[PDB]
């Protein structure tokens, strides 16, 4: 027979040695918390997280998964013998029906830019509904940061077209005009790996967010983010800037979407300008980033982007999820 | 402003040194045959190609391109200094109005899998069209091969399921046959690069094509290809098939798209099974293979695959361009 089964998703969640060996090792840090207590995975895939769970000592996990991945999931957790304590239970959390509250919630709720797909309102609902008092969020923050740029891999691409004549011995400079308004004259996030050959400044901090903080959900839908302020390291085309989050699980194991730090399949959420602009040592850039629910669909991110360089005046850019 | 142009298209053909050089030097190789002459570029994109030929001496070259990238060969002949000798002409082939019948026509026809996207049908139009009596093609004639593939990446990424035991101690193999299902168990031709180290017996050229041919535009119709038979080199699982080509600009260059040979960007087109077949050194695989039209769009490449393992009996599988 055939089917139509998307299997590269999982497939890159688990090759993922960074998200998957720091969700192991958050968990069982945590062992004292979860030791003969119960669990909810919020949107638990093929369950790994759920057994991770129960290798920690979970008394009772709660895998609950929407997709049709949940069938895996449940041939998963009888494989690994544990059948009679981790439950996989098919669709949304918002409507589930657990036999009881749960001591903790652990969940792999991130996406590009942390917040496309806005999955963090499902583990906040499943907070409110069923953790109990004083219980356990895993990961249990966030934060989110932004640097300018200097995308080598976009660099080359659009310098290729005049360098053209050194090799054929055809001039295609024209072609780089309309590289660059097509590569960056369009207001896409564009999911991308750098390094820190990419970063043009020290990376700043925008916004923090405390997952079982009261008004969190309020504050999802107005608006996340916040003002700020670098200055270049040297003389390099800017353009524009890069997004990318970290999370922590108490005690701390942080885990982190850095160009800076080990290659994840979250990547980067990149903001490009219009085209190109130059900047030099010390060239002060400032600026505010807020992610926003789309209005047409709340779960595909929105970022709205405020900058100035130098002293050009300050400009703004609307982007939406690619 | 924002615009939305597809340029990974233009950027994928001209970084391919293999396809740019074979075209350059073939063009060359023909300047006795161009010199003073008039050529038709049937599909000349960024107008790399009619370029190619004025500089092999061409007297006037016809530029012919459909989709709106005609502007930026408009652009670039005018770059080189070329605009009172090749002239783009935006449209299709089909219906452009030349002032004369030409000497010469060169085109970048192929797409995946030789012929899909079917442009040579455009080519053949073009030839009966407005190609003087015993004028020149460039290429002039096509060859396809094919040869079962154990294929490295796919026998890795079914495995790593089995594998993430070892890993992170959950045992996740029962992942491997979703896995298959989802990554073998379709009927879509795959566009992936192979090397050697995928290839499980003598590539088998299975057909060839002479574009000058009398009858080539009803073979089209009808359907290309031929049987096969080759002998396995070595114990691995039988993934299905690769099928790939080369075209020949006479003197012979030969541009080839094989694994073996260095990558181009039409990579090569794989024809899965739906599940592995185990083989051994000396199993003998034979077949046959023929490359249609889809029936909705004639500019889907169809392959329509029979093959026969060892003792197992004949299989048929029917395949469409992903
Ligand atoms: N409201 C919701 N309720 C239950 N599952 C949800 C959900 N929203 C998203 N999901 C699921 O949440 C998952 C996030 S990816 C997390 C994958 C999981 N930790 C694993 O190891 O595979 C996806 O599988 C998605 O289907
Ligand atoms: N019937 C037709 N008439 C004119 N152009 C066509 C055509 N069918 C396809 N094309 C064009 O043929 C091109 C094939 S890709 C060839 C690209 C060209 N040699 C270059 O150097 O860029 C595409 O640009 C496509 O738009």
């Amino acid at each position: 027979l055939y089917y139509e089964c998307d299997v590269s998703v999982h497939e890159e969640m688990i090759a993922d040695q960074v998200r998957t060996e720091a969700y192991r090792l958050g968990i069982l840090k945590n062992w004292a918390a979860l030791r003969g207590k119960t669990v909810l995975d919020v949107g638990a895939g093929t369950g790994i997280l759920s057994i991770f769970c129960a290798q920690a000592g979970a008394r009772r996990v709660y895998a609950v998964e929407a997709s049709a991945i949940w069938q895996q999931a449940r041939e998963v957790v009888r494989l690994n013998g544990l059948e009679d304590r981790v439950h996989v239970l098919p669709g949304p959390v918002e409507t589930v029906e657990l036999p009881e509250r749960v001591d903790a919630i652990v969940s792999e709720w991130m996406g590009y830019g942390l917040l496309h797909e806005s999955m963090l309102s499902s583990v906040l609902h499943a907070r409110t509904k069923w953790l109990k008092e004083g219980g356990l969020l895993l990961p249990a923050s966030a934060e989110l940061f932004v640097a300018p740029i200097s995308d080598q891999m976009l660099e080359w691409r659009l310098g290729f077209w005049s360098q053209v004549k050194q090799h054929y011995g055809v001039d295609m400079s024209c072609m780089e005009s309309f590289a660059t308004r097509c590569l960056m004259g369009h207001s896409e996030i564009v999911v991308q790996d750098l390094s820190g050959e990419d970063v043009l400044a020290r990376p700043q901090r925008f916004a923090q967010l405390e997952l079982a903080r009261a008004g969190l959900e309020q504050e999802l839908e107005a608006g996340v983010g916040g003002r700020f302020r670098c200055s270049c390291y040297g003389s390099a085309p800017l353009h524009g800037f890069a997004v990318w989050f970290q999370v922590t699980f108490p005690g701390p194991l942080v885990l982190s979407t850095s160009p800076l730090h080990p290659a994840t399949h979250w990547k980067q959420a990149l903001l490009y300008l219009n085209e190109p602009v130059p900047v030099e040592q010390d060239t002060d850039i400032s600026g505010e980033i807020t992610l926003l629910p789309s209005p047409d669909n709340p779960r595909r991110l929105r970022i709205l982007l405020r900058y100035k360089v130098g002293d050009h005046e300050e400009k703004t850019k609307d982007f939406a999820m690619e």
